[PDB]
């Protein structure tokens, strides 16, 4: 009853973030997304995240990776811009300098897909975190072994300037490790753990991936989003049915679409889309909660694309099948409803 | 008459091994499969086996190979996890250590596709055999030049701990060589050679590939499987019609699907699927004969996918065409019959 009303309401707020396809927009204004990862043999995950982002709607998707992984990733698609700049035969300052150059052309950096845990790549991600901190209009999505870095040095996300702009997407074990680091007692109420962790990490937005996804920034969900004399819940729960085939890169589809929605919503609040009929929202609660809306919309989208792929492929489904279906499922969840709602060609 | 009854019966037992697609299962529980091979120029076979396994239904398929072959294999699919750890510029203990790390995350290792006969790769396979022996819940499928190693050192399969968990898939010449090594007289009754060889190799399960496939572990096929006052046959014969176009990697499709069925059946007997409605079988004969059931189901499947590909492509068919058809033929042989039998979404 009220749960489907609330789900539809929050999804419509996420849809409000999406710029119209419009003659006055030029290349880049609908999102420049980067993926930092691709170490050694781990070249699938950064492809799934970056190509997922491109098929979802980024104008430009970049991969920032090691040379060996980058050579493979480039063969998967000429549309990806692959920067093989995380060369372990390069000085740390030379890597900082190259990373800063690429990052200065990004709206959002997804840290983690194929990152691994070795010292070189963990240092590269830490440099990326440090640079993104000081680029006040940069958003960050952190996944996979990017979250290994956060659990080892939580300060890399704590105390950032500008609007909040960080989304973490831990699986079950990554979530447990983050909770352990931040002294969050596992015996607490199940739906209170993610809000406590987000609070402990400075109100970053966290997608606690699970049978359902629990999404929180540790703050009550303001009246603009959550649906009496009681306080608004401090978490949202996505129970959208996904598919049953567990593909290895499902989480990279999530991070890529999360990054795009984060970029769109952040540019929206900044005013970039005002001249094409999408002015920023009046409500400051919406501005403060862009990462929650991006996370909620991406979680919803990710489950739906998993479901639609599974309906098509069944037991045989692999993550690569989902990449081909991102576009048609985007039209289902966001594009056609938004156009019919009068938001323009979404 | 009774032959089609028996074929249908044994296939239904193999279908009983397959876990349901189910919300309570998570990534990995429906099979982590590895392929050890890919030496020098021989990168097609390990792709066909690992991608065959993924399209058949493994959650995760890994390739363990040399760097040069691995670089090519990665370009074929971002969904394969390719470990380029069999570097001949690496110490033997460093290779043992890397192999153990990867193998500790596998249910089944398929040794042989693109392995070759050179000293380095034969040693890598022997290390893999030694490690798998001591990982009591690991299954092994041995094909192609993996069987060259067995004919040179048969003890690598003899006297293993745990449930039986080895399947050999020799072609005609590999079968003749194994028989020669184990002193099996070629003048014996044709259907007695495979049971004698399996017995000599410690009741490993052997798929004697041929016009028909003769499958044996050297033991009588227990009452749970084989269909009076006479003893149950000690071999099964798959006469399922295959296609007529001899593609180079047909045997890799077989080994990949064999590995998946072996993983499913082994986890099934272990109890992993009890909580989703597939408890282990009551009959200990079924538990002891998982490798025979996996071999029988895979042999059946392999012929059917060859037939269906040939119906579609005729003279032009190549192995790559079969990879694309694994999913639809799995639904034909296993998925839809099993669902209609009430086993859940298979
Ligand atoms: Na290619």
């Amino acid at each position: 009853h009220m749960a489907s009303k609330q789900h539809a309401h929050i999804l419509s707020l996420a849809r409000s973030m999406i710029p119209p396809l419009h003659p006055k927009l030029h290349k880049g204004q609908a999102g420049r997304i980067g993926v930092l990862g691709g170490s050694g043999d781990y070249s699938g995950a950064p492809y799934f995240s970056s190509m997922g982002a491109m098929r979802f709607g980024a104008d430009l998707a970049h991969v920032i990776c090691e040379p060996s992984a980058g050579a493979v990733i480039k063969t998967y698609s000429p549309d990806l811009i692959v920067h093989t700049i995380l060369d372990p035969q390069k000085s740390r300052e030379d890597i900082r300098s190259a990373l800063k150059g690429v990052m200065s052309r990004l709206h959002v950096l997804i840290i983690g897909p194929g990152l691994g845990r070795d010292d070189h790549m963990q240092s590269c991600a830490k440099i990326a975190f440090e640079l993104a901190k000081d680029m006040e209009q940069m958003g960050v999505v952190v996944d996979a072994d990017g979250l290994w870095l956060v659990q080892n040095e939580p300060k890399v996300v704590m105390d950032w300037p500008g609007v909040p702009r960080i989304i973490l997407t831990p699986n079950v074990m990554e979530f447990k490790r983050l909770c352990d680091t931040m002294k969050i007692n596992a015996s607490g109420p199940h739906t209170s753990l993610c809000p406590q962790l987000a609070t402990a990490l400075g109100n970053a937005t966290i997608i606690q991936k699970g049978p359902s996804d629990i999404i929180s920034n540790g703050l009550k969900i303001p009246f603009a989003l959550l649906s009496e004399s009681e306080e608004e819940q401090n978490y949202l729960e996505v129970k959208v049915e996904g598919g049953l085939k567990r593909v290895g890169g499902q989480g990279d589809i999530l991070s890529g679409s999360t990054g795009v929605l984060l970029a769109w919503g952040s540019e929206w609040v900044r005013g970039t889309y005002e001249h094409v009929g999408h002015p920023p929202p009046q409500d400051k609660a919406i501005k403060e909660n862009i990462p929650v809306l991006a996370a909620y919309g991406a979680s919803t989208f990710n489950r739906t694309v998993s479901k639609r792929g599974f309906q098509k492929k069944g037991r045989s489904m692999v993550t690569g099948d989902l990449v081909d279906m991102v576009g048609e499922v985007y039209e289902e969840v966001f594009g056609n409803p938004g156009e019919v709602e009068g938001r323009g060609k979404l």
